[PDB]
């Protein structure tokens, strides 16, 4: 079913609904007071950004984010840089937290029973191809070009999937396909996740990307609203069922990835734990960075804050600040400290004598003077006070703040509060 | 304490907190899916926007609107016509629903405990006088000549309070004052409410819009969210706390309000029944409103949606359509029938041969051939079929739909939808 | 040069030019105080969000607006409602008028020596499709569709072409085609305009919608700016040149028009002399436009002015108004009238007793009780005094106001305030 | 005349007038392709923010950019950055160039013979202050409290005077005052600037900022306007008139400034000749600016550009760049090289081995590998080749660029592409 102009009507035809959703509980306290999608990334992002822009430059223009768990600043981000919109123009981001009414009820019990809550609301969009994004991912996808090869194939649903190493493939749904791109086998988190045929180091995975005809989505849930044995969710219990019937596709990440550098891999980073976060982060630090943010065919939009300029300057003895591998957004005061490898976010000051190496100070953390600081992450608005030492005593970083396995610390307010330090500053 | 500028200052080192929240159970089911501040009103606004347009027009521009039931249309259109602020220029309209986690938790006991579970979030806006809002309200204030009242008096609370028939005076908090516009005695929604000095037909009532020592509201509500007895609310648990130690003063209505006659009483309609929200908007059929809404200095501030003109076309034996007191917004319609003393807001189609009087058409509502309505209220986009006939026989419309004791109607798509008439148009 | 997603990318790499220039000297005073491009049309619109929603909707979101006579109302339109773009997306709406430096330079010598003034601005766009906009047009053309046809073809410019009655052919850019849609011949405002092949009665005309490969464009206007016979116009000199060279093709217009009715012809109207400007309001005021504008898959963005809904009230008689096939757009209030074939723009008062028939009432216009209007143009802000009669007595209508030769009336405030009567309400 | 709420209410019927109008011919090269209002300072301003951003926290919402020479970045800059308005609260800026019809006509022959031709435009407004700001000037004023002292004291102009020493009080306007701040002698541009009483080395001098009683402006310049020997200018020719007539007060400027610093001097700096834009920028650099942009109770609202963190990466060698009292604003890349009492704006890089001293690099510009910068201003978009060295030999500097006679050295595109180097990248 190939025309002409088919690449440029689809989009428009579309609706996309990202699961802001819930949480990664293995993000641990970076996420006790937002969701994960509105955890901060690359110097001014959120990851939320990157679900969307690829909804912008695909053309959809019609997003649905649904949002449960601490959205606070979720919503207020969405305000402030995802309300430019004029619906008259067929385009929008429309918020679908669920409806609360009698006190305590309507409370979304799965990922695909937040899309049934709100299919009154998604009817009266009228599309034909319901997109169904999660948003707690990190990437640069062209869904005008998986929307095509839906069309071309003459798809139901049609599940966009990559290989991952087998090590990590027990957190994603691992398929099997044909040589059509039909899924055979589906299951999802299994505790051995199957192989690939020719790679056995390797998992076809699912990387939460739906695309469905949107007379068969509909017709799928309310189908699967009434069953009781079901848990309510697209990998663990309709993408099954969609499988069983053969009327499943996958759709191969690498065609429908956009990156600058055509000898590279696609990039997809979930940030599951707190270690690929701080990891995540730091790759944007170094000379060539795997995730281009400094591309203008395929840009990124956010809350463009105003902000004044970097500031450097001298410390207490006339000194010089020195900088190397560095990200250093708008607002931040850096007064003559050496900064490596790190990633400071909006409206950081850094006293004096500070050593920071391999950090990732989220907004309006202040160090204090003589702190150093080695692989951390620091929270929102951490007042850090004076002569901290961080990341040079395992021991001593573990009973004090959270310490993960590889080495990674965070730090929070909570975590500082607790030892008396004021965060009131 | 007068000083030249004070009259200019005070509205920036202010913060508004409007009580979106709950619902008015009295409007019957023009709320089962909405909030009563996003009930439609004026053919064009909803009542939110008089609570918010004169936070702007006073220079209160940040503002904090707290939802809790059905939301979803409020939130959406605090989206679109609310968010043209930018946050840098101390300005902003932040949406404070209850924090959900762990599936069933915050939801918001009582008024005055949705300001103690965002009471992390208003200390960081660093403000000293906290407008307490009541946003399901209809006026035309100044509260930046309320702020001075209360600055001048030296008080801790300022109350606006105003007259109103004791007859209804059992539904507000009726108070008594001094010679000083003291409040002596507060007491919430009485049985026998006391009439005034001198005025024993009326009562002196508080209108909901409380101004507040920021210094004193947190340590008030603090003090109070550790109360097991206590009903977690304005009116019923704080107001007279704050009256029994004598810091609690009294602003008249009067003074602070804005309206184009002078010679004129001042206009608040809280829209409580059924029966004062259809006589409210008619007000503005009239030839002589008691509400201007063609005034420049004081708009009200909505959204701005792109519709086209009114269009009267002949209806299909070629004749004329003849309207008389009547407000037709854009979008609408009407093909050739008799418009009197109605009030259709925007996309409202009127098919041929209709006769519609006293009523209220909210959005997208078809009326199909041959319709006669006579006090009535047609809910969102009702697709009233042909030869219905509204408002001849009450014995005949109670049993159908919802009517008041008053005579006034209500269509639903629900109330329709149980006869058998399809709504899907 | 066929490709599965070559529709989408293109309007991407290519920049939209809108020549808004210079006026229509054949509308008399309806452009003296502004350019053609803003002279107001639809109830709500004005010209140049005609050919700006095309570029829009079909993603083309680089635009360049060329403004030269009378622009103030054009560069204000443009300010508030084509003023949502963000830069960082890739999209803008640059206003280009004549730098002007040393008090008496650079003022626009013709049609194609404003893309050469420009010449330096558009280079760092980088764009490889440049299409060539006149915005005094009226109609709905998809330019995604038209860039296709150029890219197919492997043609260097692409002339949008439709046949119009050779009576009416002598204004435009007659051509002469072959099999392959191939410029054979192109002439610019013949006398004599040639008639088509096998349809004796019609001429096939240019519309004034050039697409250009960029690298042909810079390189035929810096070869052209250097001639000292040259007029700089791209009907007039360019096309020609182009032409003569073999590289010029045909765009049919009917492929790439969206209509909603397929068996309709194409709608094309450059509101040419007086007569068709209102010609083209009033049709939609009819019961069957040929204009759709309550089509929602190709909608009109403009100024969304913020007005309140149409209201109609009694006259001082206590009578009824009555209407027929008429537009009545937001903030009219009409006080009792009988309205027919018209069309009211915003904020148009109409006093008593007053007669209103095949008018148009561009806006803030006052009309005075007892007037008589039959087949006028009431110019912006025009105050009818009291007992104006107009459109009955063609030899008292002409030497008072203007009245073109097939009697159509225009009404200004120089022509009322020349005989006696104040503008200044 | 003092009221309780007069302090809110005067600027809401007030109209603020910016004549961003002509350039700074002292300014050299800086102008040549833009207005001075339209010059870069501060990593991310244009002066005409300083001149808007006070009419903003001041109440006054309704502005008129007069512009005249090299506007399209001025024009460009308030539509992507001033254009958040909504024109149905009372709040705009219009823009008001010069109107052209006939293609030679309406140029603008003074500073006020530009508020002469919109001078119907500007009584639409129904405004009873009109603020005259000259916009090419830096300061933080407060209007609403010399508009007061201009209600106060019942005056017809108010000429905002603060004192500067006589050595460059030849470029302003000279005045003297009495015991009630009544002008007494005006003098525009003398060649001996008078000296004031008790201060020989000071002369009180005119800002350019004019209050006026609009109902005195209208009928001064029509009053004016007619006058064959007047020059059009508000200095030069009305200033004097209204001295003349004894209707002049003087309103001092430390009363209605904004600084955080009570013990401070005020902050004005015009930016005249080159050497005091150089040393006005390098002041934000220094460790405590006299002018301070960290201040939240007076922002600066400009063009909030989407630029990615400021990044510092590693040298060739894999060496550290130093950093000592400077600003990096957003989107620069500087790769491992010495950055000393420098302004980086948006999007600079600066390849390896560079060393900069003293500089102020507008956007884009591109330092190439191992040049040596010391005192300059580079200007947008400058291509600096390989090993170029600035700054070192005044001799060869003066000769290849322009260098004041301070030791300022500035660097345009046209002055490095007559050298051969090709500013293409
Ligand atoms: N300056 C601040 N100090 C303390 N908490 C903050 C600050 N800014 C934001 N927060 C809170 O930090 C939590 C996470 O917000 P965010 O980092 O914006 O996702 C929320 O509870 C915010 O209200
Ligand atoms: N055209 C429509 N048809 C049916 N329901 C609608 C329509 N528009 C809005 N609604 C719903 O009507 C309810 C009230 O919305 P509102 O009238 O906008 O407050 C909500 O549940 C909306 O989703
Ligand atoms: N209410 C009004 N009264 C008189 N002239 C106006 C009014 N509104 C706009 N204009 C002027 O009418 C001319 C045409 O403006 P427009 O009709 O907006 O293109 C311009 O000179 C405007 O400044
Ligand atoms: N990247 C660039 N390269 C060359 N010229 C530019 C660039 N950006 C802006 N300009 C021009 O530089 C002049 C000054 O612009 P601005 O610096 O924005 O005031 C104008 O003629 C602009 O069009």
């Amino acid at each position: 079913n190939d025309h002409l102009m088919l690449a440029r009507q689809l989009p428009l035809k579309s609706v996309a609904l990202i699961l802001a959703g819930g949480r990664g509980t293995r993000l641990k306290d970076l996420t006790n007071k937002r969701a994960k999608p509105a955890v901060h990334f690359g110097g001014k992002f959120r990851i939320i950004d990157f679900a969307l822009s690829n909804c912008i430059n695909s053309g959809i223009r019609r997003m649905g984010v649904i949002t449960q768990y601490q959205s606070h600043t979720l919503v207020q981000h969405i305000q402030r840089g995802w309300s430019f919109f004029n619906e008259e123009m067929n385009e929008f981001v429309d918020l679908l937290p669920a409806q609360q009414r009698m006190k305590g009820e309507n409370w979304y019990r799965g990922t695909a029973d937040a899309v049934t809550q709100n299919l009154d609301i998604i009817r009266r969009y009228k599309a034909e191809y319901v997109v169904i994004l999660a948003g707690d991912h990190i990437y640069k996808q062209d869904y005008s070009r998986m929307l095509i090869d839906h069309v071309e194939k003459g798809a139901r649903c049609t599940v966009a999937c990559m290989p991952v190493p087998i090590e990590e493939a027990s957190a994603f749904g691992v398929m099997a396909v044909d040589e059509n791109d039909k899924i055979i086998e589906f299951v999802e988190k299994p505790a051995n996740p199957p192989s690939m045929p020719n790679d056995p180091s390797k998992s076809l995975a699912s990387m939460g990307i739906y695309v469905f005809d949107a007379d068969y989505l509909y017709e799928l849930l309310e189908e699967d609203d009434r069953d009781e044995n079901s848990s309510h969710d697209f990998g663990k219990d309709l993408i099954p069922k969609i499988t069983e019937a053969g009327l499943a596709y996958a759709h191969p990440f690498p065609l429908s990835c956009v990156q600058s550098d055509p000898d590279a891999e696609p990039y997809w980073r979930d940030v599951g734990t707190l270690e690929a976060y701080w990891k995540a982060n730091l790759d944007l630090a170094s000379v060539v960075p795997e995730l281009d943010m400094y591309d203008r065919n395929w840009p990124i939009r956010t809350y463009n804050e105003s902000l004044p300029p970097a500031k450097f300057v001298q410390d207490r003895s006339g000194s010089h600040g020195m900088t190397l591998n560095s990200l250093v957004s708008g607002g931040c005061v850096i007064s003559g400290s050496v900064v490596v490898q790190s990633v400071l976010f909006s409206r950081v000051r850094v006293n004096s004598f500070c050593n920071i190496d391999s950090a990732v100070l989220l907004p309006e953390v202040w160090v204090g003077r003589s702190c150093r600081l080695r692989r951390c992450v620091i929270d929102r608005a951490c007042v850090i006070p004076e002569g901290m030492v961080i990341g040079e005593n395992a021991e001593e970083d573990a009973r004090r703040f959270y310490r993960s396995e590889e080495g990674i610390v965070l730090v929070t307010r909570e975590m500082l509060r607790k030892l008396g330090h004021k965060q009131e500053r």
